């Protein structure tokens, strides 16, 4: 699996051997053009009061 | 965990013992911000030849 994991859209990281799952963190109460955080995960983060999380399962997806 | 689980609003399921993630598929080409399959995940599903899928893990997040 390979993930984006800046803000930017080519750069990406191959996912450690535990990790399946892309994530995209997303601003909750301010709509933002670019996300807040960008990775892998092994279990997808849930969703905190600052930010808001969604994950999946393919390449470069996130 | 309760995930939506039809294309209207309100409705959702409480998830079945071990289904740990929500998801939400969307139709990977055009503009309809609407969901075309919502419900509980085992594991996140991959991204289809129609369908992009998205998951996440809090109550009714999807």
């Amino acid at each position: 699996l390979k993930c984006h994991n800046t803000q930017l859209p080519f750069i990406y990281k191959t996912c450690p051997e535990g990790k399946n799952l892309c994530f995209k963190a997303t601003l909750k109460k301010f709509p933002l053009k670019f996300p807040v955080k960008r990775g892998c995960a092994d279990n997808c983060p849930k969703n905190s009061a600052l930010l808001k999380y969604v994950c999946c399962s393919t390449d470069k997806c996130n």
